[PDB]
């Protein structure tokens, strides 16, 4: 869905990608595209 650690989603931390996951940290209460 996106690059990496840029904007998982347009709005937040929110990857869509199925064979990539994102990291919760919870900082800013969503998931990075680590």
């Amino acid at each position: 869905c996106v690059a990496t650690r840029n904007s998982c989603k347009p709005a937040a931390a929110a990857c869509c990608d199925p064979a990539a996951s994102c990291y919760c940290r919870f900082f800013r209460s969503a998931c990075y595209c680590r």
